[PDB]
């Protein structure tokens, strides 16, 4: 659907500020092991990311593992940049272990867009 | 001073809870190029990092050339890892148009504090 046009900013916050996001609802967490181990990358929707990019260099494609999303969230991932190509959908509450072209989705999304709902 | 135990969490957030944030005074901007260009990480405090690094990979050392302290943050930054070494701190709305040694400054630092006031 339709949504706001921006670029989300990346940013550190305190422990109080994205426990508040994550209360929320609208967010996701990509995991860089499978299982939702190691450390994770944290969204607050809506963001839309024709890349997975950020300032001062910050490339994370090929790192995502596995992948939580908010109660009040919708994650479309692609195959490719710019949401062009095969995409997937991962509604509330999704909880995938093992992201990957075998367990259902692909094994190095290349855009996403994370839609509060 | 003693802060929070804590480690910052990264965080992609949209436009509006960035201004929010803005808002609240407690934040540091770091730019990729000198004079603030180019795009910047921004810090919502407080903001303990021993590194400048970051999930997935993240590594942004060797990339801050210009800096902006937010209305009610206090940044000091060490030239070495682990809040460790020389040290330079920034007073509430300092700004930096090229952080390096010669400006009285470090041409890398490696660690920082950001507290709040």
């Amino acid at each position: 659907d339709k949504m706001t046009i921006e670029v989300p900013v990346l940013t550190f916050v305190p422990v109080q500020v994205s426990a508040e996001l994550e209360n929320r609802g609208c967010w996701v967490k990509f995991f860089d092991k499978k299982n939702f181990q190691g450390d994770s990358l944290f969204l607050s929707g809506p963001a839309t990311l024709p890349r997975l990019i950020g300032p001062f260099g910050y490339d994370w494609e090929n790192k995502v593992r596995s992948v939580k999303v908010g109660p009040r969230a919708n994650l479309t991932i692609f195959d490719n940049h710019n949401y062009r190509d095969e995409d997937k959908f991962l509604d509330a509450g999704a909880n995938v272990a093992n992201l990957s072209k075998e367990m259902g989705f692909f094994d190095n999304f290349r855009s996403m867009v994370l839609n509060c709902i």
